[PDB]
């Protein structure tokens, strides 16, 4: 639902939270025990902490800020883009091709049937069951920006 | 879902479909549009081909069907690359740490409050906005992982 400006603003206020990854994390982490409670009883390693002078002071509670918010970067970067590969296609296949999701069915078999022909050894029961996985995926990623397109599909 | 395996397989045989793109596409437009001819109508500068013979002599399907793997192969790559971050994510929330998806909303809320207290200039209302649907995007898909593992969430 973003655009790619809205985007460049969300990877652009990121930027700034990789300059201090570990005192932006904390300071996440400090606002949401503080704001409730009950969040802090799920860490059984943060036991100790209990006023929010302790939590400023734990090593471990600033390393995994850390942890949390380089996870969550490298994931709206990879989402951001994406964004940005689907929006696209799945456009110009609802507005201007107008391709139904029975026909995305028919190339995605079409696409197993020519892997299996084409590399019977390589492309066995397990490797047809991922690829067919994976093509499912893509027509539902579509699907979905369909609905948001208003495109029946 | 795929699991890493699986995603590997994806990976592996893209490899193989990159090494001959050309024919690799040539082969999956035929097939498509001998299984199904209705798919044919969707293509003024092909709709006219009949046989296998003369789709594989068409220049113009060979190069429509590179366009087409070379789209889906960036698309699946890049899922590929995502998946490997967002599953063992919702896994360990879901199954080890037990986190309700109203918590990853709290913990939005902190990050949003932090990013505008510490970042005013980079953090404006549209920016905010923007930052807002981009973490909803992200509990969207811990929440379809959870509702995958069978966690209420
Ligand atoms: C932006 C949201 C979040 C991200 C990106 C995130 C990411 C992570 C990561 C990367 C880890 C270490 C690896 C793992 O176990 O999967 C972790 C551990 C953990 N997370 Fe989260 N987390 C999020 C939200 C939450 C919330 C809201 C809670 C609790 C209310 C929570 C509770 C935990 C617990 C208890 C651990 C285990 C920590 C330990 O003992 O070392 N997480 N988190
Ligand atoms: C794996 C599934 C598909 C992928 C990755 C894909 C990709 C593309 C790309 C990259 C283009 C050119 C850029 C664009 O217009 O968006 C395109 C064009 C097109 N696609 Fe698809 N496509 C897929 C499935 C289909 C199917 C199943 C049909 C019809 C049955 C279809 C019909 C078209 C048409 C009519 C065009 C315009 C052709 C032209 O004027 O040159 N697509 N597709
Ligand atoms: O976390
Ligand atoms: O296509």
């Amino acid at each position: 639902g973003l655009s790619d400006g809205e985007w460049q603003q969300v990877l652009n206020v990121w930027g700034k939270v990789e300059a201090d990854i570990a005192g932006h994390g904390q300071e996440v982490l400090i606002r949401l025990f503080t704001g409730h409670p009950e969040t802090l009883e799920k860490f059984d390693k943060f036991k100790h902490l209990k006023t929010e002078a302790e939590m400023k002071a734990s090593e471990d509670l600033k390393k995994h800020g850390t942890v949390v918010l380089t996870a969550l970067g490298g994931i709206l970067k990879h989402k951001a883009h994406a964004e940005a590969e689907l929006k696209p296609l799945a456009q110009s296949h609802a507005t201007k091709h107008k391709i139904p999701i029975k026909y995305l069915e028919f190339i995605s078999d079409a696409i197993i049937h020519v892997l299996h022909s084409k590399h019977p050894g390589d492309f066995g029961a397990d490797a047809q069951g991922a690829m067919t996985k994976a093509l499912e995926l893509f027509r539902n990623d579509i699907a979905a920006k369909y609905k948001e397109l208003g495109f029946q599909g």
